[PDB]
């Protein structure tokens, strides 16, 4: 066991192993507080996150376990990984605090596209990396659920990593003129049907459009204004898709709208590479059953310069059976403790 030292930073007690030095507060959401630090063992600048109230309820205890299981599993060049996890506790009886350590991220995709469009070669490389990461994530039957520019880290060499997996956002966070909703697939924005991995491909289409134009594709002022923007581009549904909407009330609302045909995407994305237009048409499909998958998209001719099927790996199998399990707070806490002490660091 390493030696720990204590300090107070912005009214918060931080107790961390001696290897982590020069701690500096960076942010604090509702799930914890974050400090930048220097890791003397690896030489990396790192983010250290102290979870806030990790075991305050059954819901919160299960969410802590879910987050740690997911971060321990992810081992791919285009996905955030876990460098370390620690607790100052010396036994399960005194276990209360969880700290997570990752590589410190600089700019996100917003700070690169803010009010600005990129060249086609840059769009090819950035979207290729998102899809390479997504092929890996989806091969473990994981759905990200919250892909958007602020959840994509980018460096000066245009290299990209996916972060901030959806751990299951409030009603108020999705209300109004907000980027938190602009990248969401229509079937989950209005709870038409059950989530599945195709929702992530819709988000990639929205991101790719915004890189090509410099502007948000569907900047709706509320859920219904956004749906109207979506259907104007991709057309109103046929009876095939209407059949698959379990909400009778949602079926009734869609049929209240005047019918609209799918628009010509070459007249929307003026001047774009025709191969980019073709790929957008295959991602931005209303019926989720018919969207292109990440593995299929990597083989599309838009990525001929980068595609290498011997260098696009899949993930080890991932056991999610805990998600349908009903446990008490102290049982979720015990499972989490076991995962902290069994962590093996990367090479
Ligand atoms: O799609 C592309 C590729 N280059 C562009 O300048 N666009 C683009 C299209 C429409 C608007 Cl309104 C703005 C930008
Ligand atoms: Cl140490
Ligand atoms: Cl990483
Ligand atoms: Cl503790
Ligand atoms: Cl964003
Ligand atoms: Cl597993
Ligand atoms: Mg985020």
């Amino acid at each position: 066991r390493p030696t720990f030292y204590r300090q107070e930073l912005n009214k918060t007690i931080w107790e961390v192993p001696e290897r982590y030095q020069n701690l500096s507060p960076v942010g604090s959401g509702a799930y914890g507080s974050v400090c930048a630090a220097f890791d003397t063992k690896t030489g990396h600048r790192v983010a250290v996150k102290k979870l806030s109230r990790p075991f305050q309820s059954i819901i919160h205890a299960k969410r802590t376990y879910r987050e740690l299981r997911l971060l321990k599993h992810m081992k791919h060049e285009n996905v955030i990984g876990l460098l370390d996890v620690f607790t100052p506790a010396r036994s399960l009886e005194e276990f209360n605090d969880v700290y997570l350590v990752t590589h410190l991220m600089g700019a996100d995709l917003n700070n690169i596209v803010k009010c600005q469009k990129l060249t086609d070669d840059h769009v090819q490389f950035l979207i290729y990396q998102i899809l390479r990461g997504l092929k890996y994530i989806h091969s473990a039957d994981i759905i990200h659920r919250d892909l958007k520019p602020s959840n994509l880290a980018v460096n000066e060499d245009c290299e990209l990593k996916i972060l901030d997996f959806g751990l299951a956002h409030t009603d108020d966070e999705m209300t109004g003129y907000v980027a938190t909703r602009w990248y969401r697939a229509p079937e989950i924005m209005l709870n038409w049907m059950h989530y599945n991995q195709t929702v992530d491909i819709w988000s990639v289409g929205c991101i790719m459009a915004e890189l090509l134009t410099g502007r948000t594709l569907f900047p709706g002022t509320d859920h219904i204004d956004q749906l109207k923007l979506i259907l104007r581009l991709v057309g109103t549904p046929g009876a095939e898709l209407l059949k698959k909407i379990s909400s009778e009330s949602a079926r009734n609302y869609i049929q209240s709208l005047a019918q609209m045909p799918k628009m010509n995407f070459a007249n929307v994305f003026i001047g774009a590479n025709p191969l980019a237009v073709d790929l957008l048409e295959k991602m931005l499909v209303l019926d989720s059953d018919k969207r292109i998958t990440a593995a299929q998209a990597l083989a599309h001719a838009y990525f001929a310069q980068y595609h290498d099927p011997d260098d696009e790996p899949v993930a080890d199998p991932y056991d999610q059976s805990f998600e349908s399990r009903d446990l008490l707070i102290d049982e979720w806490k015990s499972l989490t403790y076991d995962e902290v002490i069994s962590f093996v660091p990367p090479p």
